[PDB]
DNA sequence: ATGGTGACGCT
DNA sequence: AGCGTCAA
């Protein structure tokens, strides 16, 4: 009872771009903008790889991952916007500076956790006690919380949506204890404006659009985010949990999405989050682990301790390319040709990199696959990244990897290879 | 023949 | 360290 902790000490938002790359695209060309479109790469391979997509063609049934020319099928109207190519590859430049704009924002508001190109995780608990002082006991409006929803609201004793999203943030407001600054629910609630107020500053100051997730931590947050995609934003209380979970899915909370998901679902015979409430920890630790089983045993509760952490730049800049099929590169010249290639986007990327933010890569990660390899890298070595100098770092590179050529003769290159990926590591302040 | 990314865990 | 899992 009163020392059974209930996750509730923090308040955690999770701000996800809608359909970003289409956003960015629309932005720069107003003739995409309230269009069903997507973003490929590479037009020569059926019409190039679908990466992103507006709402509008979503309705068609486009996704990521299909080939445009398929999307077409679907959505004969689709426009498209192709991903800059540069040194004969995809250069995502245009979307990190996005980012970028995005993430400076945010940063005004809280210390934020760049998660992903279009994501961030802050901890707004030191905001929102500040501006509870601000609100001297005032109740909140729900003109505060304009595109607001609160999960599992309305309920108990109008058929559009809008009017359902205000009268579940009716019923919230009106049981809200605004006389208690230690209230998580009004924690919550005091997040949401604020959350309001960060993302109307990035739709202001960008252009760009965004959903976001207002709960107790990172996973609540991020599941909250998706509820009610796009442009609207979502707050998850922690007794919002238990009917939440029961019909929730173990594969939509983060990271069981994959194997050890699978793993919770067959071992256990179960199918929503809701369900692992049954388990010991002990029970759960013997499963999965020592450290998974007490973070399902916690997280299926609505509790999570993971921290928003203080990094707003990516820990490491990388350049890839595959070579599917026919061509994987199979001469000497073909592989030093590319290995420069990606070289010289990394250098360029670095010395911007290092003029920015004051920090200097000392580590160069070259990986490969070789053709026939059933494991996504036959290869993967690191090396000292001393100098920014695409020859000497391709140079560097192919030293490290020049004895996979089973080639006899080393003008040809054996097995072909299918990857290269150039990866700048371990920063120092500079 | 999705590809181009990027963080964090394990031994 | 090199490799794996999970994710935008
Ligand atoms: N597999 C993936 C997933 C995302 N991305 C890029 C394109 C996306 O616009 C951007 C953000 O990913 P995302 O949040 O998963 N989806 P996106 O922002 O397009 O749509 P929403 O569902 O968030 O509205 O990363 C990618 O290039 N390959
Ligand atoms: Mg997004
Ligand atoms: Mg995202």
């Amino acid at each position: 009872g009163p020392h059974m902790a209930t996750g509730q000490d923090r308040v955690v938002a999770l701000v996800d771009m809608d359909c970003f790359f289409v956003q960015v695209e629309q932005r720069q060309n107003p003739h995409l903008r309230n269009k069903p479109c997507a973003v490929v790469q590479y037009k020569s391979w059926k019409g190039g790889g679908i990466i992103a997509v507006s709402y509008e063609a979503r309705a068609f049934g486009v996704t990521r991952s299909m080939w445009a020319d398929d999307a077409k099928k679907l959505c004969p109207d689709l426009l498209l916007a192709q991903v800059r190519e540069s040194r004969g590859k995809a250069n995502l430049t245009k979307y990190r500076e996005a980012s970028v704009e995005v993430m400076e924002i945010m940063s005004r508001f809280a210390v934020i956790e760049r998660a992903s190109i279009d994501e961030a995780y802050v901890d707004l608990t030191s905001a929102v006690q500040e501006r509870l002082q601000k609100l001297q006991g005032q109740p909140i409006s729900a003109d505060l919380l304009p595109s607001t929803y609160i999960e599992g609201l309305p309920q108990g004793p109008t058929v559009q949506k809008e009017g359902m999203r205000k009268q579940g943030l009716f019923q919230w407001l009106d049981s809200l204890q605004i006389d208690n600054l230690t209230s998580p629910d009004l924690q919550l609630t005091v997040g949401a404006v604020i959350v309001e107020e960060m993302r109307a500053a990035i739709e202001r100051e960008t252009g760009f659009q965004c959903s976001a997730g207002i709960s107790h931590n990172k996973v609540l947050a991020k599941l909250a985010c998706g509820l009610n995609k796009p442009n609207r934003q979502t707050l998850v209380s922690h007794g919002s949990v238990p009917q939440l979970f029961s019909q929730m899915p173990i594969r939509k909370i983060r990271s069981l999405g994959g194997k050890l998901g699978a793993s919770v679902i067959e071992i256990l015979g179960i199918e929503y989050m809701g369900e692992l409430t049954q388990f010991t920890e002990s029970q759960l630790q013997s499963h999965f682990g020592e450290k998974n089983g007490s973070w399902l045993y916690a997280m299926c509760r609505g509790i999570e301790h993971d921290p928003v952490k203080p990094r707003q730049l990516p820990k490491t800049i990388g350049c890839s390319k595959n070579f599917p099929g026919k061509t994987a590169l199979a001469t000497r010249e073909q592989v030093q040709w590319w290995l420069l290639q990606l070289a010289q986007e990394l250098e360029e990327r670095l010395t911007k990199d290092r003029n920015d933010n004051d920090r200097v890569a000392t580590q160069l990660v070259v990986s490969i696959r070789v053709q026939g390899d059933k494991r996504l890298s036959s290869l993967r070595r690191c090396c000292a990244l001393t100098r920014y100098d695409a020859h000497k770092m391709s140079h560097d590179a192919f030293t490290v990897i020049k004895n996979c050529n089973t080639s006899g003769i080393q003008t040809e290159w054996s097995p072909p290879l299918t990857m290269l990926f150039l990866c700048a590591t371990k920063f120092s302040a500079s």
